[PDB]
DNA sequence: CCATTTTTCCCACTTTCACAACAAAAAATT
DNA sequence: TTTTTTGTTGTGAAAGTGGGAAAAATGGAA
């Protein structure tokens, strides 16, 4: 089924079947795997693929754009949240009544736009329970997290939020598992500012100044540096209510206007009146 | 070649049976000797078996080995010794890769930032050129080439293969690296064609990036567009344009780039200031 | 401690692999 | 006309593949 696109790409390379032949590899197979009538092992694809420079993440996006189960779910609620239908957005949690995590997370984002509908307390205690299972965060319990975490109570949303700076999945060509990581400990540092657990902050910016480094995620940076200096206002230093109005700048500067008028209107409402 | 051991300690870590993954494609036992260096699996089966533990692709197979390509075993390497600043070692890994053209032509591109003797003979890159003419869809290999080896390509033929790069290259609506490559390498071609005031080639970059940047954050390649973008309407008579030339060099000052700072306030202060 | 779940070990039986010889088209020698 | 270069079939040999019985692991009762 992959095949066509093995043979898709490899003549749009312009390279012969048996370039690719190895001792991993008989050119046979080749041959037939690229019409549909054999399949390979999948550590000999991956050297096909090694071969041509083609990504296993290029190749299998390349062939279809029906994603994993996961993204169908966000592409999907996405889908109706930026339209607000709420009828369409029912339909979904009909279909995954039987995935427990998947179908916490669509009242979660339910209630956003429609407050009657919110996750029992028992349904978030079962997806954080999960959360506190995984040795090793992915994608997956990421996005979870982050679209169920205003019904996680605090305390349990920092030990979630450390467990997932501590040990998340790495990797120097994907950053945006490291991104989307880097922006859910700000969103967890703002509360724990407002609630001033302020141990808690301080581990926290120390893992998002860690995070940013060697990295050009300018909006992380721009919203650590308003937030960090909110921060260091209530805590005695003059430069923090600068780094708040340089911040605002940069939101005015790239013509980002729904998050300058957010920003500017937290800003005067906590700084002057 | 290995890959049901780190395929156990992903499925392990989630607490998850095997037989959850078992179903109408896949054995629930095959599952247990892939696992254990015996058997090996069909790929499509893989995908299957990571597609209900909800594990892309992406992170299995960079959570079994990281420099598993023979690409990034290679750029791993080159940003290693290149962040020590030795030569030594680099032009140790040039003589490692004799026996591959682009990549040791690439090397060499890197490796005359930091030291001048050794540069891409006009052959190699020519040859580099002509392979990415030949490229029908451009991946994160083709993308890296070209951005790495911009500095020896001479501009026409750089305009060109940042055309065909924009207008065919492959991206993920869930892993964009190859979308923010193309837009930052045709944010640098958009820069060099105001230096020549190309302003067709200008104009025909500025749309394809304003296209690129829509529905996406990409704060760093809004401010240096903010600058290039700029640049080019002060040569269009403009002075509109200075002001988003320094509101970006600010931008690089609040937020602490002190390399990018002094390497765009250095063009600003060439072409504006004399 | 035992009930239960989970994984490994043991049976036929299907598919795949590599060494082939196979035809066709390109490239080269007439 | 020839070779040479590329790709599509056939056939012992050796894997991959599913169901089930052992072995093991796991998780609470007394």
């Amino acid at each position: 089924e992959l095949g066509k696109t093995l043979r898709r790409l490899r003549q749009g390379k312009q390279v012969s079947i048996s370039s690719l032949a190895d001792e991993h590899l008989s050119k046979s197979q080749i041959s037939r795997f690229e019409r549909g009538e054999s399949e390979i092992s999948c550590s000999r694809l991956l050297n096909l693929l090694d071969k041509l420079n083609i990504t296993i993440d290029e190749f299998v996006s390349t062939h279809s754009k029906t994603h994993t189960h996961f993204f169908t779910l966000l592409s999907r609620v996405r889908k109706y949240y930026a339209e607000k239908n709420v009828a369409k957005l029912l339909k979904l949690l009909e279909d995954y009544a039987h995935k427990d995590y998947e179908s916490t997370m669509i009242k979660a984002i339910l209630s956003s736009i429609e407050p009657t509908v919110e996750p029992s307390e028992e349904e978030v205690t079962r997806l954080t329970d999960y959360l506190f299972s995984v040795e090793q965060w992915g994608y997956y319990e990421i996005i979870l997290l982050g679209n169920c975490s205003r019904f996680i109570n605090y305390n349990t949303l920092f030990l979630l939020t450390k467990e997932m700076v501590t040990s998340f999945a790495y990797s120097e060509q994907n950053k945006t598992n490291k991104t989307l990581v880097t922006q859910l400990s700000i969103n967890c540092l703002i509360i724990s500012i407002d609630y001033s657990y302020f141990d808690h902050s301080h581990y926290l910016i120390e893992k998002i100044e860690f995070l940013l480094r060697d990295e050009l995620n300018f909006y992380e940076k721009t919203v650590f540096l308003y937030v960090h200096g909110y921060y260091k206002l209530k805590q005695g230093q003059v430069s923090g209510k600068d780094d708040m109005r340089q911040a605002l700048q940069i939101f005015k500067y790239l013509g980002e206007d729904a998050l300058y008028y957010s920003y500017k209107e937290h800003y005067r409402k906590e700084v002057l009146g």
